[PDB]
């Protein structure tokens, strides 16, 4: 018995050259990471955002189109574009959220059904449109929510606000990954959920140190943290992973 | 005969392995052959420790089995200067030696329990705490990866038979110990984690096997191939933002 050991190189290029990323919310601080991300390692990108993209990414992979995933017409009329062009994604990331931030007692139901329609109505109509698609072409695509820490654990009002709102439609998306996941499974299709800590952007180092208190790691997130679990749960890495919910929050929620 | 084998390995893997050194329990059984031969074919140093020996040749001077007891201090202790006195100094730790009994809760035994717990909840506490204090000793940035099971978070239906409580309490203990640590460990700069992974497909009956793909969503029982990424995600810097996490690997079974 003589064994050879042969050893193939690959690169995540190998994992995702060519595939689709279909991304909502991808103008934003997460999202024009993922974006640039998957770029990166020549994925096609396609960004469902109201806002045009942060920077000119000079790509003919990378197309951006401006909808808002609240509206099930504007969806509708995107995805029967998609279908008549046959691009069919390989990759849906439900990127898209917003929150508000005064305070329980104060919340108006404008500001409650908003949080509500783009963190929950826009993940279920993105998943339901991707999903029908998906099983009439026998695509064995996956699917990437995301939660929040605070979907999970609770915001501490101390250390400022996180809304009742945001809470609930955290938790919900965290929910339905576990429902789609064992609903599509049937199909082929993985869905899967990140919840990041939080990022950086613009707080005040008052609520930054007690964050940092609060976070084993000593530190709060990057959009760069997020990365690798995102390419984790999309790439054959993770193949037979689905249904789950991964904090990448420096221990935040333990 | 001529047998022609293929390793695909990430470049992202390779780059980041191939200085690194893995120490892993329990090396010589199903899932932590896998790991071993996948860590060594992204170019990392491998030391199992086992009481039994490999079962296979791995013809690598980057290899190295200690035939070692994990439930016995003085045997770790002896191993774990060794190892410090040759530079060989862990930069990942894989806590995958565990074990189970299979007779019905109502016939078992003290020697039965307590050997269990031994190896799934000593050993893993003392092969993290010898590497803890010499982590903590050396400022070295080491991570540890425990193994729990979908039993440590479910709990196993007897219809589709023998999973013990016994089994349930340790990979519950291990799953919370891996939160403890990270939080205890933290400060020193070591990520703890936990890979929960689903039934493995072995020597299990074909009825079994039938009843126990019935509750999979994923459709199949897992192969030991389907941890590597997650092991592999879990001990590089693809999670440097992770710490106290259990990511089951499941197919879905606990949905
Ligand atoms: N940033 C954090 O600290 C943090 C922590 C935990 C979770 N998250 C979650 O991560 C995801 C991304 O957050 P971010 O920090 O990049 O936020 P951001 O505010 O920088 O980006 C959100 C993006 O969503 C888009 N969006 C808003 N309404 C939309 C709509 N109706 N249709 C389509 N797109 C819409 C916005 O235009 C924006 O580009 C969100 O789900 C958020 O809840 C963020
Ligand atoms: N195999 C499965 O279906 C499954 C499912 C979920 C979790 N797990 C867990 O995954 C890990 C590996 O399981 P496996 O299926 O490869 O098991 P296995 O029985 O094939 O291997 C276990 C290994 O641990 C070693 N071991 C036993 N006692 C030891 C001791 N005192 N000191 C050091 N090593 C010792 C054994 O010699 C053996 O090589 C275990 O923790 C198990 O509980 C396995």
């Amino acid at each position: 018995h003589h064994h050879h050991h042969h050893m193939i190189l690959k690169n995540f290029s190998d994992e995702f050259q060519d595939k689709l990323v279909l991304i909502t919310g991808g103008s934003g601080q997460i999202g024009s990471e993922l974006v640039e991300s998957y770029l990166s390692v020549s994925a096609r990108v396609i960004c469902l955002d109201p806002e045009q993209p942060s920077v000119d990414y000079k790509s003919n992979r990378f197309e951006w189109i401006q909808a808002d995933i609240t509206n099930r017409k504007e969806i509708k009329e995107i995805f029967l574009s998609l279908e008549n062009q046959n691009k069919i994604p390989d990759i849906l990331i439900n990127c898209a959220g917003i929150s508000v931030f005064t305070p329980f007692e104060d919340r108006t139901d404008e500001e409650f059904n908003e949080v509500v329609h783009v963190n929950l109505n826009g993940t279920f109509l993105l998943s339901q449109y991707t999903f029908r698609l998906w099983k009439e072409k026998g695509k064995k695509g996956i699917i990437l929510n995301f939660g929040s820490i605070y979907g999970v654990s609770i915001a501490d009002m101390r250390i400022y606000n996180s809304p009742e709102v945001y809470a609930m439609t955290k938790a919900g998306i965290i929910h339905f990954t576990k429902y789609l996941a064992r609903y599509a499974a049937p199909y082929g299709i993985r869905v899967n959920c990140i919840s990041p800590g939080g990022i950086f952007a613009n707080q005040s180092s008052d609520f930054i140190q007690n964050y940092i208190y609060k976070t084993p790691l000593g530190r709060m997130g990057n959009p760069s943290d997020l990365v690798g679990g995102v390419f984790f749960l999309t790439s054959s890495l993770s193949e037979y992973v689905t249904g789950q919910n991964l904090l990448i929050d420096g221990g935040f929620t333990i």
